[PDB]
RNA sequence: GCGCACCACCGGCCCGUCUCGCCCGCCCCGUCGGGGAGGUGGAGCGUGAGCGCGCGCGAUAGGACCCGAAAGAUGGUGAACUAUGCCUGGGCAGGGCGAAGCCAGAGGAAACUCUGGUGGAGGUCCGUAGCGGUCCUGACGUGCAAAUCGGUCGUCCGACCUGGGUAUAGGGGCGAAAGACUAAUCGAACCAUCUAGUAGCUGGUUCCCUCCGAAGUUUCCCUCAGGAUAGCUGGCGCUCGUCCGUCGCAGUUUUAUCCGGUAAAGCGAAUGAUUAGAGGUACCUAUUCUCAAACUUUAAAUGGGUAAGAAGCCCGGCUCGCUGGCUUGGAGCCGGGCGUGGAAUGCGAGCACGCCUAGUGGGCCACUUUUGGUAAGCAGAACUGGCGCUGCGGGAUGAACCGAACGCCGGGUUAAGGCGCCCGAUGCCGACGCUCAUCAGACCCCAGAAAAGGUGUUGGUUG
RNA sequence: CUGAAAAUGGAUGGCGCUGGAGCGUCGGGCCCAUACCCGGCCGUCGCCGGCGCUGGGCUAGGCCGCG
RNA sequence: GGGCAGGGCCGCCCUGGAAUGGGUUCGCCCCGAGAGAGGGGCCCGCGCCUUGGAAAGCGUCGCGGGCGGCGUCCGGUGAGCUCUCGCUGGCCCUUGAAAAUCCGGGGGAGAGGGUGUAAAUCUCGCGCCGGGCCGUACCCAUAUCCGCAGCAGGUCUCCAAGGUGAACAGCCUCUGGCAUGUUAGAACAAUGUAGGUAAGGGAAGUCGGCAAGUCAGAUCCGUAACUUCGGGAUAAGGAUUGGCUCUAAGGGCUGGCAGCUGACUUAGAACUGGUGCGGACCAGGGGAAUCCGACUGUUUAAUUAAAACAAAGCAUCGCGAAGGCCCGAGGCGGGUGUUGACGCGAUGUGAUUUCUGCCCAGUGCUCUGAGUCAAAGUGAAGAAAUUCAAUGAAGCGCGGGUAAACGGCAAGGUAGCCAAAUGCCUCGUCAUCUAAUUAGUGACGCGCAUGAAUGGAUGAACGAGAUUCCCACUGUCCCUACCUACUAUCUAGCGAAACCACAGCCAAGGGAACGGGCUUGGCGGAAUCAGCGGGGAAAGAAGACCCUGUUGAGCUUGACUCUAGUCUGCAACUGUGAAGUUUCACUUACCCGGUGAGGCGGGGGGCUUCUGGACCCAAGCGCCCGGCGGGCGCGACCCGCUCCGAGGACAGUGGCAGGUGGGGAGUUUGACUGGGGCGGUACACCUGUCAAACCGUAACGCAGGUGUCCUAAGGCGAGCUCAGGGAGGACAGAAACCUCCCGUGGAGCAGAAGGGCAAAAGCUCGCUUGAUCUUGAUUUUCAGUAUGAAUACAGACCGUGAAAGCGGGGCCUCACGAUCCUUCUGACUUUUUGGGUUUUAAGCAGGAGGUGUCAGAAAAGUUACCACAGGGAUAACUGGCUUGUGGCGGCCAAGCGUUCAUAGCGACGUCGCUUUUUGAUCCUUCGAUGUCGGCUCUUCCUAUCAUUGUGAAGCAGAAUUCACCAAGCGUUGGAUUGUUCACCCACUAAUAGGGAACGUGAGCUGGGUUUAGACCGUCGUGAGACAGGUUAGUUUUACCCUACUGAUGAUGUGUUGUCGCAAUAGUAAUCCUGCUCAGUACGAGAGGAACCGCAGGUUCAGACAUUUGGUGUAUGUGCUUGGCUGAGGAGCCAAUGGGGCGAAGCU
């Protein structure tokens, strides 16, 4: 048989990202002299709409501490800022949303986002509209924070990995039903091609394992292990468990 | 009498192997090497016949008599069609309902309600362009057109329509998913090559004449549309014979002697089935009715085997390690003597009916016999003939029936079948009867009749 | 003769036949098959075939004879 | 270019200060963060004027590339139409490009001259010079492009007049364009294609209201059930509509009410007419329900637009980046990812509302720590190869969880729902719907085989979806007719193609079982035209259906054998150190992240949180060099070995090993067979029979057996005699044991059967291992090969008996297996390759391990998405043989008929016929005979329902029954169903039965069936299957030959014409009612005829148009819409503008 469609997506031909009207990488600063040993005041310029995720994006500028330069980063906008704020990096700067902090030199319970995950990353963590993540605990031997992230699991960074105070603005996105079809299409338009999912009990067996027979029944177990080669793993992928929660 | 070649048979020898064994040899005396006797395995020996060359045929492997697959493989070319993403542009009358927001006037004790207007929302409605393509299953249907035309119809601010530039390439692409689409090609494109792919399967296979002439059956086969094998065929011969005579031969009789368990018969005989009384005391005896394919005491017809001499008979001896009371057997061998060849008839035989060998291995039909089946122009056997391979006369006609089989002709005579005319032959003064039919009847196979009826007519029988 | 009814119009073969061209029993005569008899020609096959002993003859791989 | 209108600054300026808040728009909006007001400023000004500039251009009048005259003017309006510039708002889980290029500002390093200039000057204003290369024609589409073409197809745009009207609708005209689309003339037949009308009835047509028609615009009214409150809705149902003549209402400007001036509409009224008025054009039929899908959207280009896909919603699953998922031959590869759980990836369900039950056994997933377990490694034995042992990963196994996992209902179908798109029986039962209903709806539910995210139930709105009914409408129909246009037709010119063995009249017979040719008959007359669709089993295509092939392919799995990937283990890369094979540490390989590798580590010295500003290119000091300039140091600490961090000898890499692996690859998926499959094994064997008296002899013939059993049930000797019966004998009996007698085997002999068998071959007993070691020959199946199983010897060694003898398995006939490979035994001058020794390996010989498809491949499906080679060797459709079955008819006479066998019947039996049932068969056809029904239409049969003429009765009349001559004539209209077949409603003289390739698809219709789409049920793990249901699904060609229908003509008697004859062929009328006979005959009554006669009708036939109706393009005459001809008048155009009436003709 044919190739299913979720191998096709690696290709990279019609299910590659829309990026073309993105305004940029949204990251953190590049760790510096600045941020490990002070802070370096910063000027939120402008807040835009990047097409493609529901949060915005903040366009704030700094000092070159090393050049007659003004350098314009665009961060994760936190909720609650606004232009003409002024926002500061580094372990000296004070706790306020939208700062950018080490997650060792706050207090417990502390509600962050776009948390890197190693130490330099300019961010990886709780990075999508009204996520954030939560400083459970640290531990000043090994150098080591506990932070809970918006999955639920506690993960175990170090304490070096700087991260944006309060949430990342734009909740409550997926609380509105989209009531149409177009708005779904428009939704995945800026994302990628992947908006319109064919059920495999609908294809023929050529093209998927669940496709075939004289009614769209599945036929086999819709549980396939970790361990299935790539055409065959579909349905749900590595289960622990099935069933109404 | 010497007997060629050859053949039957019996010795003999070589190698393997087996059984039983008592001798022998030596410088390299040993777990040494040799030989005997009797069976047996071998593509042996037994006073070579091969080799080279050419011709022909046969079975093969090669494109392999020619043409033909659905496929498979390697490499490559296509997104000018179309499927989808992206980029950059273009385009989308006139109307309907009329959402949030707003204004005003009212009602109310208050909360709050009501009315008018405004506003112009929406995968909203009618609908043009556009894009689609419902129904007519209309037109056309060797068309205008390898998908079009007309009316009608869907939608027409949206998941909308479209150009251009780009992206994805064949077991891949892409797919709001029809196995759709990927240049009129898609349940795996196109191009060239491998490739003259293979085919137990269809089709075809080119001059004349002479002579001979089949098989659809046996065994085996992942066989049953096919092969292998045996049979049937042809060719090539060869060994002899070829007046009587003698060898030899036979789809035949005769004589002699065996074999069988079918028809028929039997069950008052066995086994099995089965009817009715009777006698003696439900049985028991003697009877009685009806039967067998897997019953039988009996038992044919047809049919099968053998024999009908010289490879014999007769007389006299020899060999043996087998046999043993004893030449006692048995078999072999030797010498001599004896054709009236030791049934009829026909006939040339032999070489494992030699050597090589094609085709065939779908059969079919009839008398009789016979199995399944209500039956069948049904299915399945035995035997013989026939058709197939075969024309001819006759049955109007027709692969098989009847007669008879075939070079080219003349005369004659017939077969089966015919002789009113078609149509050769009764254009006999044929013989004897039978029969009237308002559906008469008119002859193998054979191509429509039954049970039951008639005071039609003609015979006969018993009263 | 009754019993005896199928679909295009039709099949002793047809015409037709009833002192028979019907049925049964027979007689004489007659008709013709590539069968049988005799004869011619052709070929094949078989001759323990014939001829080297010449008007003709014997290209013997020829000629001739017989069935 | 300049100037000025005009427009915009809710985005600017100054004054000032607001509530009695004000300003203001179509809407909004704006203001103490400052309104209103006044006065300014800026941007855009494509407008006007003007330089250009009228000299040119244009119009017109002249005159001779030109000369001239004159004119080119003054105005006024707008929801008008395009274009463009602004203002302002709405929508997005949609935020709707980059770069070249150009400009402004910040900063002030520097530059410039020392008293008139210098530096400098953004086209400041002018002057001077240069601007290369390529493309440029024309078509741009009913003839310049593509589709083989001048092809009714396809192919991206730009500009867009008047009238009507809401309109870029339709219709008419102007500018512009064209010649009717690759020909013309004549005629106006059939049949067509397109358009239209039709009286009366109104779906009776048909699978089905298919097609057609009705409705339609606007205005004023009126608008239910239901609902998600949005809707339904243009629901439904009504009225009005012309022309003309008026009235009233809705503005602006100027002057302080007056004057002037509109241009677009509404409302009311009068008059008017052949009641016609959205007059053409344009332009929804409606309602009551069921099924499915929520909707909009999408889909098989070229047969399926759907109930399929999608969809929002719902739910589940994976994953925190050293990751999930996926690509990739390969890398520090690549996609998602410019991403980070409100994310990405993988599935299921399918809006809302409402619920979503039970089962974790099976399969699958997932989660745990106590038998199996590879390579490497360790240990042991051995000369070594080798062998053995211990250890022993993942995975499996064990255990837990999981069903909105597959599924089922280990659990036994809960809530619901239903004879449903799902119910076999079935046309279920009941009610309703109709005169009549296999349909529809509402109910009933042990439901063949409903059922809960394999989702159950409901449901407004919506639908080119399926279905039922009603209203309205209509030529769908009763029942056809007429008119128009283009064809056909004829002529001029032009001019193909399929097809074709030869060809073309039939009946019957036979035949390869449906001839055109042969046979026997009928008979047959040139050359042709227009038609026609009976025939040529017509053409079109080496049947796609069925089967075969040791031919494939698509797809699927619990098929065979592999594989990418993935998991896991070993050593290598792989270093350092400590502690008890593990853990904590080290960095240095390796690995990851960040950055323009910008401040690391160790010492010394001593710094930014109030604001949407700014921030660099050292101030200062110290030192030094030049003739007013320049340089250096400090300012800005020193030193240093990895840029800084996160990992780290683990990830990872390469190489082996094990697991997993339809993701993928290759292949396979026996044969026989009254088609095939299913079943069976008739596939290797045995007995009886078939089998026809040697042997042999077939079938999916008949009745059975076999894949064993036996240390004796083998071998030998000896003794003994069985089954059963009679008579007896304590318990003891119909059967216990003892005795006698009879007992041809009627018992037994391992088994199926047959044969054989009595001091045997049976039974019992005691000695045994001839069931041993060998060679060859022979028999049977046979090819006379093998195997299997047998026969008779011989040579050994034994058993047994006193011995003769008997015995190398079973009393005989069945009870079994090649090569290769493995294993065992035995033997020897056997090999182990230059010799020797010992291991090992090989060989010889004899057994065993097994191929049951049994002379011996290693083997699951599916295909309707299918393909090829073929096959009538072989199925489904006709015909042919057969007639079991079906239908029909005799014979015999028990009996029925109150009595009486035969008026009418006919049991038990029995004989036939028919080919309108079905079966059997497989002869014809698979290089194709289109296949069900209906419609249409003709002819035929009689086994007569009715009519005609009769006979019979359990015939009084009437009605009816039986039978005869008899097929001339007729056998109907409807509901339901695709249905033939049934059933019912009526009508009728009767509503008889059949054939003709189950007549009739180049006649039709596609309803059924019968490709591909899709749903449901059952079934399968699955792909799929289902003669179960349901929905949508291309019906091609005639001009050839005959046949038939008509039309010319041909025929020979001289030509020609009129008037006739006539063979032969066709043939046609039919049934009924009323009245009278007649309330008569007959009968007790009730009832109730018949002949003649009479008046009409039904069906059919041939006509015909006086009349009535219909058509109507005499385009005849009126009316009228839109437009056009300046108007009237007269007319035209709108593919027949529409409508009224209408001659002739046809009907
Ligand atoms: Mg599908
Ligand atoms: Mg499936
Ligand atoms: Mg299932
Ligand atoms: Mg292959
Ligand atoms: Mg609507
Ligand atoms: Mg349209
Ligand atoms: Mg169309
Ligand atoms: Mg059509
Ligand atoms: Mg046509
Ligand atoms: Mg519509
Ligand atoms: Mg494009
Ligand atoms: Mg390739
Ligand atoms: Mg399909
Ligand atoms: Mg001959
Ligand atoms: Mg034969
Ligand atoms: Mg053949
Ligand atoms: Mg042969
Ligand atoms: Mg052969
Ligand atoms: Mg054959
Ligand atoms: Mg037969
Ligand atoms: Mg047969
Ligand atoms: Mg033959
Ligand atoms: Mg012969
Ligand atoms: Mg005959
Ligand atoms: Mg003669
Ligand atoms: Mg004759
Ligand atoms: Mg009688
Ligand atoms: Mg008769
Ligand atoms: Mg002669
Ligand atoms: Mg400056
Ligand atoms: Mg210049
Ligand atoms: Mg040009
Ligand atoms: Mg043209
Ligand atoms: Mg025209
Ligand atoms: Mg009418
Ligand atoms: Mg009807
Ligand atoms: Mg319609
Ligand atoms: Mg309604
Ligand atoms: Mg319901
Ligand atoms: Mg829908
Ligand atoms: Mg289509
Ligand atoms: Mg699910
Ligand atoms: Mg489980
Ligand atoms: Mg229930
Ligand atoms: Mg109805
Ligand atoms: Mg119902
Ligand atoms: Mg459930
Ligand atoms: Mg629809
Ligand atoms: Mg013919
Ligand atoms: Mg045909
Ligand atoms: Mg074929
Ligand atoms: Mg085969
Ligand atoms: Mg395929
Ligand atoms: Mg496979
Ligand atoms: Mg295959
Ligand atoms: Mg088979
Ligand atoms: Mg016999
Ligand atoms: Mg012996
Ligand atoms: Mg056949
Ligand atoms: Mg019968
Ligand atoms: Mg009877
Ligand atoms: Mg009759
Ligand atoms: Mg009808
Ligand atoms: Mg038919
Ligand atoms: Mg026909
Ligand atoms: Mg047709
Ligand atoms: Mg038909
Ligand atoms: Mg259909
Ligand atoms: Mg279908
Ligand atoms: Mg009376
Ligand atoms: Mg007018
Ligand atoms: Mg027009
Ligand atoms: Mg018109
Ligand atoms: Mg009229």
């Amino acid at each position: 048989g044919r190739v299913i469609r979720g191998q096709r997506k690696g290709a990279g031909s019609v299910f590659k990202a829309h990026v073309k009207h993105r305004k940029g990488a949204a990251k953190l600063r590049a760790i510096d002299f600045a941020e490990r040993n002070g802070y370096i005041k910063g000027i939120v310029k402008d807040i835009i709409h990047d097409p493609g995720r529901g949060a915005p994006l903040a366009k704030v500028a700094f000092r070159d501490p090393y050049r007659f330069k003004k350098r314009t980063e665009l961060f994760v906008a936190a909720e609650g800022i606004h232009t003409g704020q002024f926002v500061y990096c580094g372990k000296k700067a004070q706790l306020n949303i939208g700062n950018v902090l080490p997650v060792g030199t706050m207090p417990e319970g502390t509600i962050v986002c776009c948390v890197e995950e190693k130490p330099g990353d300019r961010g990886k963590l709780a990075r999508a509209s009204g996520n954030y993540a939560t400083v459970i605990s640290h531990n000043p031997e090994t150098k080591k924070t506990r932070v809970k992230l918006p999955s639920g699991s506690k993960k175990v960074i170090s304490s070096a990995n700087r991260a944006i105070v309060g949430v990342v603005a734009g909740g409550g996105r997926i609380d509105k039903p989209i009531l149409k079809a177009g708005r779904a299409y428009h939704k995945y338009k800026a994302k990628r091609n992947c908006w319109p999912r064919v059920r495999g009990v609908a294809m023929n067996p050529v093209e998927h394992p669940f496709g075939g027979g004289n009614h769209q029944h599945i036929g086999k177990p819709s549980t396939i292990r970790r361990d299935a080669p790539a055409g065959r793993k579909v349905g749900l992928i590595a289960a622990r468990r099935t069933g109404r929660l």
